[PDB]
This record gives structure tokens, sequence and C-alpha cells, in this order.
């Protein structure tokens, strides 16, 4: 079986993208956030507490003819951000662009952090790392890729993800029209649980690529792409007044520049990032400071390689026994 699901962005600075999900029986479609960064899948729910919730569409089990209450299971997650959610767990059946998963684990929020309140767009996130990372307490639960992958025609989701534009995420097959050249796949390390891998290099604007080694993981619930301090200072070095802001918490530049190009190496292909890509706008309402798509990584602890990163090319996650990333140009 296959599904196939459009992915739009949720605002005019591509933050986050949502897709809508069926949830339930009769379905209830919410629209989650499609997160290859973690593994739980968590929507706002009739049980998460009234003042937490501000437009979301929330999940009713109670209404639901095929949910189960999983007893004694709890969740408790925390995001790279702060971000952090916890309740209970049920199943029920669940479906992505008309592929069907029945008995998933759908954990339903109590208690959501002030910046998921805010964030009226996001009805939930759905988990597509490997279930290593899964909350789920006391028995972990299984991911929806996981669940669905004996049934999917090849174990593969693959993102294409669009710049200021709607875009489609599908499970079970390849789509060869979606993109150009060829696909090229790099090995993944599942040691801590991400699709982990290792960049050959980078390039800034039509500069020399630097061939070196840059480990990091593709991660959709990520807006921006974080990398070494040495890499991120020889980027915004080619922006003209371009700084470090410390009251801002990143880098900034005027918004009257003009980005350069980001290349990044996979194997031996390129994937170019296009200026236009890391440009996050004013700072404030009416500044002429705007905010930089590229990132440094130091108070982090791992490079990311987020949506900007990924806008920029078409990604197939195979999750096969070996499992690999595969890159194309677009
Ligand atoms: N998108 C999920 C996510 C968020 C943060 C991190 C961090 F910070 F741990 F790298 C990993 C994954
Ligand atoms: N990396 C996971 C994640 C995704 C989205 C959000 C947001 F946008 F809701 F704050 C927080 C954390």
């Amino acid at each position: 079986s296959t599904g196939s699901a459009t992915t739009t962005p949720i605002d005019s600075l591509d933050d986050a993208y949502i897709t809508p999900v069926q949830i339930g029986t009769p379905a209830q479609t919410l629209n989650l956030d499609f997160d290859t960064g973690s593994s739980d899948l968590w929507v706002f729910s009739s049980e998460t507490t009234a003042s937490e919730v501000d437009g979301q569409t929330i999940y009713t089990p109670s209404k639901s003819t095929t949910a189960k209450l999983l007893s004694g299971a709890t969740w408790s997650i925390s995001y790279g951000d702060g971000s952090s959610s916890s309740g209970d767990v049920y199943t029920d059946t669940v479906s992505v662009g008309g592929l069907t998963v029945t008995g998933q684990a759908v954990e339903s929020a109590k208690k959501v952090s002030s910046s998921f309140t805010e964030d009226s767009t996001i009805d939930g996130l759905l988990g597509l790392a490997f279930s290593t990372l899964n909350t789920v307490s006391p028995t972990q639960q299984k991911t929806f890729f996981d669940n669905a992958k004996a049934s999917l025609d090849s174990p593969v989701f693959t993102a294409d993800l669009g710049y200021h534009a709607p875009g489609t995420y599908n499970f079970g097959f390849i789509d060869t029209t979606a993109y150009t050249g060829s696909i090229t796949y790099t090995a993944v390390s599942t040691k801590q649980g991400f699709w982990e891998w290792t960049s050959t290099g980078y390039a800034v604007g039509s500069g020399t690529f630097k061939s070196t080694s840059i480990d990091g993981i593709a991660d959709t619930g990520t807006t921006l792409l974080y990398l070494p301090a040495t890499v991120v200072s020889a980027y915004w070095a080619q922006v003209s007044g371009a700084k470090s802001s410390s009251s801002v918490g990143g880098y900034v530049f005027p918004c009257s520049a003009t980005l350069p190009s980001f290349t990044f190496g996979v194997g031996s292909a390129r994937i170019v990032i296009p200026g236009d890509y890391i440009d996050f706008g004013p700072i404030s309402t009416g500044s002429s400071s705007c905010f930089g798509g590229i990132q440094s990584s130091a108070g982090i602890g791992i490079n990311i390689f987020g949506d900007v990163a990924l806008k920029a090319a078409f990604v197939v996650f195979n999750g096969a026994t070996t499992p690999t990333l595969g890159f194309a140009s677009k």
C-alpha cells in the first residue's frame, strides 16, 4: 500500500508545515507537524487543560468507536527548544493520505507548554524518527512509520517541502517525477535514534567547496539550519553588516542585503540552498534588521539540517533494515 498527503507552511516564513491526518472512527481530521526529529504522535485533545488550548482542533477519544485507552501508559516529552507536553495514551485508527494504521498509539496531551498553546495552526506532532526515542512508559510504542512499514510497497517515505508553497509527504513509493537528476544515498547512524548522517562539506556563494565532514540530523521538525560555528562564521562574513546578536540570539543582517547561496555535500553530490531561503525577515515588525536562517549549533550539541536545507531537496527516508538517506535536486 502507499499514501500521499499535501503539507502546507503555517505562515509566510515557512516556520513549520502542517499535514492533515485522520484519527478515529468516524475520522477526526487534525493538522499535524510531521517531525523526523522525534518519535511521539501526540495531539491536543478533550483532555488538554482548557486554558492551554487557543484555537487548536482537539481529538475527542470518547467520540471514536475504535479508540481504546492504553491502561497505565503515560508520556512526557521535552524538545530541544524547551518545548514540552505530557499526558496519557490511546490506541486508535490513524490514516495519512489514504494509508491506514490500526492500533496506532495516539498520545493525548493533558498539559502543553506555552509555545504550543500560542501556535493555533498546529494540532499536534507526528514523530518520524526511530521508535527507540518514543517516550511512552512503561511500554514503549512504535511510530506511525514503523507500524505501516510491513504494509508499504517499499519501506520508505519522502519529504518534498515547498518554499513558500505546499509540498508532499509520500509513504511507500518514490515519485520519480518530483526531482531532477539522480538520488544520492548516504549512510545513516541510528545510534542516537535520529536520521543521522554525514555531510561531505560546504560552499558559500560561488566560493570554493570545502571538503569537511559535518555530522548532523535530518529534521523536518526544525525550522532553521544549525551548523558548527566555523561554517556559520564563514557564511555570514560574506554578508555586509551581518553580526551575531546576543540580545536577538543569533546572526542578524540588514534587510537590504542580498544573501549568498549555501551549498552542502551529499557524497559526491551538491545541494544548493538559494540565498532567499535563508532570509527569515525582520526581527520585529518594522525593523530593518533581519534574522538569518543559518545559525550556530554550538549551544545545541548537534548539527541540524532543518527545513531551510531540506526544502531545497527531494529527501528519501529509507527505513530498510540498513537505513539510508537519499537527496536529489528539484
Ligand atoms: N525536531 C525534533 C528535535 C528537536 C530538537 C532536537 C535536539 F535539540 F535535541 F537536537 C532534536 C530533535
Ligand atoms: N522540534 C519539535 C517542535 C516543533 C514545533 C514546535 C513549535 F513550533 F510548535 F514551537 C516546537 C517544537
